[PDB]
């Protein structure tokens, strides 16, 4: 019962200053994770305002704020000192990750629409972003939304993998998980950022994987320009997740796609999973997560594929798809099983 | 609730943050005027003429169209049932995301005491600016110039604490053509384009800037001419003079400094006491949380009517104005 055109005044206010008080409210939700107030309110079902402010070393007149700009939407309730989940809570913290990675990871992009949208500024580096922040949001939304279908096509594979590549592996999680799981294996983490090599060889090296799982700063898109060429004929397993749209537009991802079957020939399956670009939706119905990552993109200027783009491109990349996933629901986005 | 209301519900949440930073930035790009002027528009057209990026153009309107500002047919976008309303509150919508936007994404770096000291936050002076205009005409003019009318002399100097751009100070000018303006702010880039655009517009021998910080008011110089000063205003920084201690002392300092002001204009928004958390209206919640977040002490009315005497000044009339949150203009003598 969504979509009417005629209203009242009254109906008009009270919804506009929903948008506007969610716009508050979707802030705080990645605000409250990250300060720990999202799990204890999962565990606990209520909490107090001052004993947690105290606890946490937290001004808290801005953490009455935080709380009330959440009950304000329904996501928790405020009665007296105390604050209780509310109806929406499940929902919201189920999404919490998506909701940091609009505001905490881009909202310098979206607030910086007037500047972002004029021709004449979209050369060079045009926009600003959190990569912590990204990085942060990126490692739940990688577990929350992709480890089953992640896990099940490992599960399924029909091999014991004895050395694997990971494109864009950002903090090596992927690649130590991998390890955990096949212990005498090794691994090789490609990424185009010295950030995230840095973090990750930091993080494989403290957790005892030094010895196991190493990285090249390099380019997935033209892999076959990069100095670590003669690690890749060890490599029978290959993944990539979060990033494969980034070798879009369609005739760029054709060539990266077979840059990557002659790169790493004797690889046998490659897992390959991300977002794509939905079709059709009705605007006032659209899900949780969808508008943010299109319009993102169209904002940063970068092409997202549909789900029957990539269908389309595997054969002429020189791969097989022998199984698909998909994910529910971070907007439409799959698990592809290419050999 | 049901799961299928939940998840609605939450999506709209997302949805309404993007729709949010579009409606500030699709006022600045001239697409709110030409949709209120027209009813209508063409993404193609809209985004040729002013020169932007159409896959990102649609994303804004599309953004729009998830809550209800707007709908779309193919390219075309028309007026949504929300469309009145959100126009209409279209400047606080900017304030709180190209202006304030900073402020709320930081949230988790804002909130540890640890980091709260120093310059622990950033806003864009530049947006709020731009808001800020918006905001003093739409919603504070009507009581501002009823406040004029009614004031029971012609000024002769007026003074203008936190001048911003200079706009106030202009357009009494063009009510009293014989007057002389002094404009107060803190900020250099505000006295640099007040002084630009006064002398612009053909008022630079009437209407004069001096830096100063308005709590401190008895240290500012300015050639001896708060003396001569008989009109005393001052917009949307009140809550500033806060707490209550430094405020009776500003005040007082401001009648000593002034000493033949007849009239002192004081309009603000308040904090409000008692609302619903599911009933707040629009601005509400981001004028208090953000304060709350930066450190800065906001009065309820009551603190404010409370506050006058002990400060010099006696409240003679006040204004109630129409929805921005609890806003009003006291005149005080
Ligand atoms: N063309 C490219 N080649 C290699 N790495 C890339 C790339 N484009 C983006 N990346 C990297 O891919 C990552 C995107 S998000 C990383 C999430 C990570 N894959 C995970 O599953 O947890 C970033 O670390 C970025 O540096
Ligand atoms: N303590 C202080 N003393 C003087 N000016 C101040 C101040 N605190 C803030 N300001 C200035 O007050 C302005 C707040 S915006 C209000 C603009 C103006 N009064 C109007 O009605 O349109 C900014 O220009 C800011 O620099
Ligand atoms: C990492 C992120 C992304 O593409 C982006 O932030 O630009 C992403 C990719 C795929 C699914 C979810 C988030
Ligand atoms: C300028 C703003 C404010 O207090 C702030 O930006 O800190 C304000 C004050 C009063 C009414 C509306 C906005
Ligand atoms: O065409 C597809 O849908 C997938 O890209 C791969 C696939 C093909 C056939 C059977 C399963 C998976
Ligand atoms: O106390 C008040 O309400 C205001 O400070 C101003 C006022 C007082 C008395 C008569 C009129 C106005
Ligand atoms: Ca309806
Ligand atoms: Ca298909
Ligand atoms: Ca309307
Ligand atoms: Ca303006
Ligand atoms: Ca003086
Ligand atoms: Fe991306
Ligand atoms: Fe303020």
């Amino acid at each position: 019962s969504h979509m009417s055109t005629e209203v009242s005044e009254a109906q008009a206010r009270r919804a506009v200053a929903d948008i506007f008080n969610s716009t508050l409210a979707s802030s705080a939700i990645g605000a409250a994770w990250e300060l720990g107030a999202l799990d204890e309110l999962r565990e606990n079902g209520k909490l107090d305002v001052s004993d947690f402010a105290v606890r946490h070393d937290l001004h808290e007149p801005a953490v009455v704020g935080m709380f009330t700009a959440l009950a304000s939407v329904g996501i928790v309730r405020r009665e007296g000192a105390t604050v209780v989940v509310g109806p929406y809570f499940d929902e919201a913290n189920h999404h919490r990750s998506l909701f940091h990675w609009l505001n905490q990871g881009s909202g310098e992009l979206f607030r910086r629409m007037p500047q972002v949208l004029p021709n004449e500024n979209r050369t060079g580096k045009f926009y600003q972003r959190d990569a912590g922040a990204i990085s942060y949001a990126c490692r739940e939304i990688s577990e929350r939304y992709f480890d089953p279908a992640f896990w099940a096509a490992v599960d399924g594979l029909g091999y014991t993998p004895t050395t694997v590549a990971d494109l864009g592996s950002g903090s090596g999680e992927r690649l130590i998980q991998i390890a955990r799981r096949f212990p005498g294996v090794r691994g090789l983490g490609v990424d185009i950022a010295d950030g995230a090599i840095a973090m990750a060889e930091k993080e494989v090296a403290a957790k005892g994987f030094g010895d196991q799982i190493s990285f090249v700063r390099g380019d997935a898109r033209t892999i076959d320009q990069v100095s670590a060429r003669g690690e890749f004929a060890e490599v029978d397993l290959l993944t990539c997740f979060m990033m494969g749209h980034e070798f879009w537009p369609r005739e760029n991802c054709v060539q990266t796609l077979r840059k990557l079957r002659a790169a790493f020939p004797n690889v046998r399956r490659f897992l390959l999973g991300d977002a794509t670009r939905t079709v059709g939706i009705p605007d006032r119905e659209l899900p949780v997560f969808t508008l943010g990552f299109e319009f993102g993109h169209d904002m940063m200027g970068v092409y997202l594929p549909t789900l029957d783009e990539w269908d389309g491109v595997f054969e002429e990349g020189g791969w097989r798809c022998v199984k698909k996933h998909a994910i529910d629901s971070l907007s439409v986005s799959v698990v592809f099983e290419l050999e």
